[PDB]
């Protein structure tokens, strides 16, 4: 356990877990100088960074123990966050008249995604190809639901302060997640190993999660302050 | 301590200590944003998830050490989490007219029930029949109670967001707790040659207690939002 | 550090922490759905279940280690709670006009009470039989006060929901408290030589010590609960 | 790492420890039922015995492992402890009139006091003597300005509940506080070794911190209640 | 692990983590007891002592442990706490019009200054004069930006508590913040091994932190209050 210089994963898994844990504080603390309306949008973004700082805190001790940090690990958190991350397009579009209908949509689509990804990593690895490309469906079909689909309708229909921050989720959705797809072709065996593999992604995970979940929640923040001043 | 990907018990711990420590966030950090009269009934949602959320943090690390899960350490939070789901009951009937008669009822049931469960797996395991028919009748008399019951009459006449919730509470107690008495039968000396193999009542026991204590909370903070939002 | 299936008293000491644990998350949490008038004795209640169960989480863990509870160790929660407890007569019969000499009375008697007993148990057991004799003058005097003297005639007066709470404060001090000069003269020599056979002084510790901190609190939170709803 | 009933430094680190724990909760809880004039110097007592209870806590485990305390270790707290309890002068007289040139002074002489006396006891000790005179005057000034100067003006002319607990304060300065400069005296070699030397200070230090800090607060907590009620 | 009074590292390594975490609890339990406006500066200055309270707690862990303090872990906290200092400035100017084109700057100047000089400490220390020119440069860019560039515009134009707020704040920027490229010139090979260089700064960096981070912060927050108090 002593610290050298040349360890870029364990300076970035140091760093990742303080700017969750900050971030939790910062959406938890700033919750009540907001109406009730926009609350839970809130809540729930710092539920997300408090996830991760927890997880982050855990693996950050592994890897000073082992110097190992094995992917199937990183499910604990993306299980729960990644489908929280998908109830915010519910909580965001909820005044622009969406229904609970669309919030089980996504919960189903994001739970499939990262149960079908868990199997093809830990449980089934024989079958990875298989279970990858049901994650990829499942991906593609939340993909479409808000860069085209209801959700995209009713952002647009609200129009205003509501679609800018639809239109940068889809963005972060689009790009951001990109990283956790290719990173399991380049770690996973398949028919990806020809052109994937052998890449250590350790730092682009730890830097990608930050990101990820104090991105989402910023924007979803700042759509609660565009509203509140006007 | 190093982690392996096979093992399916390793991981559902870790998973159901977050997913009950971000609930019991999720329930103490909306209370404020709820008229009084729905606040309790929160509260409570939120402790059953924190007695949980900190007794799978002992559990998840102990199973770490010894790979051993006992049944019986199961009982240091389910002695204290049933008995306060139960009042949830009273607490959504309040309204309804609901009297402290009804509270002593489900206290007093539920603690038999724990109990005698804890006698026949921990105390006394020659009689394990036996004190296993006494928590099952404890069992057989609250669930009559909440069906067809004095609780069932209240919740009737109230109708409305009280009435679904109460129905929706039953199922997870007929269809969510059957796993406890069917572990108990799977793991005792007696009659009862409950083979249900294949899978790690491990499993099923982490997977189905965040099941049951999360959804639980959702469905009582579930009336408090419909309730307002009229 | 394994847990085995007949230690009663490791399971006493988990849930006895557990318990503590979530009363006080109940007690604090509580306190602003009330109006100012009462948050005082919320909040007190919750300092007791407070201290009782970080000082229950390193009793637990000792256990755990060494198998042993010195009886003196238990005197570091009781020598802050038992003057607590005795506070909370004075916060419900403010309003009944009860002055700060009876706050000082019982601060006073308690903590000769319970110094005293440490004393008899960890410092001077030659001379047990003296200091218990101390003790025990000190707690009649408490007796004597609440059951009979001037705090007995402010609830008198005040009548109705104090009335009530006052009386069953009254038999938490009367038959709750009493397992302990019990303890003390089952653990000490002496002229007595109580065999008081069978159950583990231990069990009955950890057992008596959350009902009796939980209890008290929840007699306090009904009074808020029956004034407020007048 | 086993507990002795004879250790009686050993149980007062538990004790003052879990006093300061309580006390730090009980000041924080209560701020928010006061006017908003009040509630910083209420916080600030929570302040002083939050450091005090996190430092109480090293300091415990500490002496269960070695068996020592060294007293240049109880200076981490001192430091930024007996500043702040300076400053809650300036905050109760802050309404009688007292101008920020009040607070400078009180920080600045607390300050050198505490930074004197830390040199004299840890970093040369060949001068403690002389490091105990600028110490001593640092000390004496501030006896002098609350008990004769500006500061006692200020109470005076305020009078009331304000004058009540501004004489309150300089009682805990001018005796309370007079164990620590004896304490110096009796574990420094000087002029005063034959006098104080070879005295055991332990238990006098963890008794008198918790009587030192937590009387302080109780006093500015029963100021704010006094004005409030009336 | 025994404590050394001739340890001044490691006596300054407590106080440090005890001073910002008592400075954190102050920030952030004072936040409600102003308007709106003011509350996110005040929360980010808590923010800011959260996140070193929490690093200077590993790192006196540290060094305790082995008597090392390696600059480069310091860099875990810096690149998160630079960067929320100087959106400080960006809150307190933003009634006097800033834009947000202004956050963004300094965000972006205060990442790469400290991003570049991680990158002359621990990944390329051959070329750390070069990286120390890249950061020096970005620094001296914000040091232009607020004493003469638009940020001292806005201030000027709004005079007042705002503009004394401002320009002390570009005091410790300027004076305070100049210790670490001292200490980076002290620590790495370059043309400035003659006047630098075989320094302990250990001792500076942790009164320099507190130092800084906590006068930043009661900065802001004597805005807050001198506005408040009209
Ligand atoms: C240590 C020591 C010393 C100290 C000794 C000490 C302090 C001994 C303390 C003994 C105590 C406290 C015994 C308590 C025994 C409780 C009884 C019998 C209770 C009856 C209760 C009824 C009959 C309720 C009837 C209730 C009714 C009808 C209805 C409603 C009630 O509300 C209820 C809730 C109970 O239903 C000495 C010996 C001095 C010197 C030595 O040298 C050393
Ligand atoms: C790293 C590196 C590089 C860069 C390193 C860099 C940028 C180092 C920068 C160091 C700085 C900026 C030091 C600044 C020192 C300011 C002073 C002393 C100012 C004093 C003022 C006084 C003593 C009184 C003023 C008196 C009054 C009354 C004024 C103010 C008062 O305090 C008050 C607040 C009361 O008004 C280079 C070299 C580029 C490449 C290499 O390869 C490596
Ligand atoms: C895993 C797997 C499977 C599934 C794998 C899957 C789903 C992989 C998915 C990979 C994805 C989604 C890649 C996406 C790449 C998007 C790009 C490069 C876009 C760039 C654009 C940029 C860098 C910026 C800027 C562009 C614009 C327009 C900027 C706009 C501005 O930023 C503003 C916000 C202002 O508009 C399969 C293969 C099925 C089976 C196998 O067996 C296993
Ligand atoms: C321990 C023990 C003892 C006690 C043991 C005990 C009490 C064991 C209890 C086992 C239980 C309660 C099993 C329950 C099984 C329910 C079934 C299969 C029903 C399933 C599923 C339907 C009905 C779905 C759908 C139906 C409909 C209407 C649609 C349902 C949906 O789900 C809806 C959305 C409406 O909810 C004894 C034996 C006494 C002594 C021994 O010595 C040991
Ligand atoms: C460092 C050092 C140095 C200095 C060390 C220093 C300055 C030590 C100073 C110690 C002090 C000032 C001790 C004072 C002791 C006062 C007493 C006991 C007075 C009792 C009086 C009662 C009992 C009446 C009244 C009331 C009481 C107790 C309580 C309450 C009130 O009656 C009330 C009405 C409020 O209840 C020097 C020597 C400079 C160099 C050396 O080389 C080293
Ligand atoms: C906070 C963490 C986040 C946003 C993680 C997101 C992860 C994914 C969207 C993962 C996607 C996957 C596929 C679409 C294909 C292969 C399996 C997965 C789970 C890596
Ligand atoms: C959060 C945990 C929950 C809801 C646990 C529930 C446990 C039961 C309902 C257990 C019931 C049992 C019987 C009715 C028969 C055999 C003994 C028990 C205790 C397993
Ligand atoms: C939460 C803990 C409680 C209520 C403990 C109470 C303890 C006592 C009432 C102890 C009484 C004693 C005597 C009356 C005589 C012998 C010595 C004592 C301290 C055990
Ligand atoms: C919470 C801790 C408190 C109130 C401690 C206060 C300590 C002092 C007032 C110590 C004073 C000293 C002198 C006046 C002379 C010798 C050196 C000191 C630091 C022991
Ligand atoms: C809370 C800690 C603070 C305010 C630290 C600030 C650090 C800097 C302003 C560092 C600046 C540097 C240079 C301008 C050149 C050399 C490298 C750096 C990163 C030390
Ligand atoms: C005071 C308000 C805080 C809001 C919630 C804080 C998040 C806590 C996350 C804990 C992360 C563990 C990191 C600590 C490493 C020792
Ligand atoms: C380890 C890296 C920490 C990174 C934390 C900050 C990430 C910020 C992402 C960008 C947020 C912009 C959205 C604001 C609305 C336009
Ligand atoms: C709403 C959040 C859903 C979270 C889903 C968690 C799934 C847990 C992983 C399942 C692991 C079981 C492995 C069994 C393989 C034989
Ligand atoms: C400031 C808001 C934070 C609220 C946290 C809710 C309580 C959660 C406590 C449960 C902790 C046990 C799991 C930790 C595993 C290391
Ligand atoms: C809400 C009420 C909770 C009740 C907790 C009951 C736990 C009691 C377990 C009893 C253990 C002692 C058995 C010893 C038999 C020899
Ligand atoms: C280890 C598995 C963790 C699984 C996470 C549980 C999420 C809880 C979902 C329960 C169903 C919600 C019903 C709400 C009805 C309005
Ligand atoms: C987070 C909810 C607010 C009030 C919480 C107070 C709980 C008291 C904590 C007691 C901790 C000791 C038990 C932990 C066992 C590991
Ligand atoms: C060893 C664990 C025991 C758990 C104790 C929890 C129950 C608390 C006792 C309840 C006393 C009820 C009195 C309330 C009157 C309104
Ligand atoms: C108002 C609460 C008061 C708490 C009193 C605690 C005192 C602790 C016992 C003192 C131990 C003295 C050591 C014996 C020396 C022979
Ligand atoms: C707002 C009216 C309150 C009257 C308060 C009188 C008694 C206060 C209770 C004392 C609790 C102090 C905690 C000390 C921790 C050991
Ligand atoms: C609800 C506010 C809580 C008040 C802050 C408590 C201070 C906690 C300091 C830690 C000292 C307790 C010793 C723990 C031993 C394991
Ligand atoms: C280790 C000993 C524990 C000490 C317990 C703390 C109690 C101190 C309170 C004494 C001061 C009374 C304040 C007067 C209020 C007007
Ligand atoms: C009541 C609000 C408190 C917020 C501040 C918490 C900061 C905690 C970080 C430092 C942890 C303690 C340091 C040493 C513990 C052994
Ligand atoms: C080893 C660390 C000790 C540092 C103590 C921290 C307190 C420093 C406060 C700085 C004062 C700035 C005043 C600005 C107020 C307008
Ligand atoms: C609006 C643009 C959002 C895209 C963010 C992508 C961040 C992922 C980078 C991970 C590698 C360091
Ligand atoms: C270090 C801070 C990075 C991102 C800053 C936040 C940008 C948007 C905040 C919303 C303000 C209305
Ligand atoms: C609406 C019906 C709710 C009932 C759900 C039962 C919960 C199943 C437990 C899962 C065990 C693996
Ligand atoms: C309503 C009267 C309550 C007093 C009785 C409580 C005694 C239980 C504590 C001892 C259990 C071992
Ligand atoms: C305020 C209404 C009722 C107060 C008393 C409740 C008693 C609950 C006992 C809980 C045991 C788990
Ligand atoms: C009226 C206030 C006088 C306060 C004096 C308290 C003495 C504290 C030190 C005791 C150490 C055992
Ligand atoms: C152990 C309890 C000590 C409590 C000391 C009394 C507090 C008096 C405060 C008066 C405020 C109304
Ligand atoms: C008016 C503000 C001046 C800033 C003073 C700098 C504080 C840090 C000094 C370094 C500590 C040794």
């Amino acid at each position: 356990v002593r610290l050298a210089a040349d360890d870029y994963v364990g300076f970035t898994f140091f760093v990742g877990c303080m700017a969750m844990m900050a971030a939790s504080a910062f959406f938890f603390l700033s919750m009540s100088s907001f109406e009730r309306k926009w609350r839970t949008s809130i809540l729930v973004s710092g539920l997300i960074t408090f996830i991760a700082a927890v997880h982050y805190w855990y693996m950050r001790d592994y890897w000073s123990g082992f110097a190992e940090s094995p992917v199937f690990f990183r499910y604990v958190d993306w299980v729960l966050t990644v489908p929280l991350m998908c109830v915010e397009f519910y909580l965001i579009l909820k005044v622009a008249g969406a229904k609970k209908s669309l919030m089980w949509k996504l919960i189903f689509l994001s739970v499939v995604m990262l149960v079908t990804g868990y199997f093809g990593e830990a449980v089934d690895r024989g079958n990875a190809w298989l279970w990858g490309l049901f994650s990829g469906v499942a991906y593609f079909w939340i993909v479409i639901e808000i860069w085209f689909g209801k959700a995209k309708k009713l952002a647009v229909a609200a129009g205003g302060d509501v679609l800018a921050a639809h239109k940068t989720l889809c963005w972060f959705v689009l790009v951001g997640w990109a990283i956790y797809p290719i990173g399991y072709m380049a770690g996973t065996p398949g028919w990806y190993d020809s052109i994937f593999g052998g890449w250590d992604l350790n730092v682009i995970y730890n830097i990608g999660d930050a990101i990820n979940k104090i991105g989402f929640g910023l924007v979803i923040y700042n759509l609660a302050v565009q509203a509140t001043n006007k």
